[PDB]
């Protein structure tokens, strides 16, 4: 599977950034685990993760600072609570959890600029 996302996003004055993560090939019947990772000058750290299905389309309910809805071939992500120090590259990881066989893909990352 191939994962794509926009190259850059400017966060709002309220520290909110939204962007889509798309994967392919896709079917409406897929079950997918989506993780958002952050990269700065070093390792990629996990920000939030959720699992979506055909029926379970509203994700990240257990993270106050991530939201996401699953619509066909893409997840529409929103990250909140951002501060200037949070400027960095935000990568989508998409795992196809059902049906088998398993696949995992990484997006190229969306650079999020946050100005205080
Ligand atoms: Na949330």
């Amino acid at each position: 599977i191939q994962v794509t996302q926009p190259s850059v996003v400017l966060a709002s004055s309220h520290g909110v950034a939204s962007f889509p993560c798309e994967y392919s090939p896709s079917h409406n019947t897929d079950e997918v685990r989506v993780t958002v990772l952050r990269q700065t000058n070093d390792q990629m750290t996990e920000v939030c993760a959720t699992t979506f299905t055909e029926k379970n389309t509203v994700g990240f309910l257990d993270y106050p600072f991530c939201s996401g809805t699953f619509n066909e071939s893409r997840v529409n992500l929103t990250i909140q609570g951002l501060r200037a120090v949070d400027t960095g590259l935000y990568l989508c990881k998409v795992e196809l959890m059902y049906p088998p066989p398993y696949f995992v893909g990484m997006g190229n990352g969306t650079q999020i600029y946050v100005i205080d």
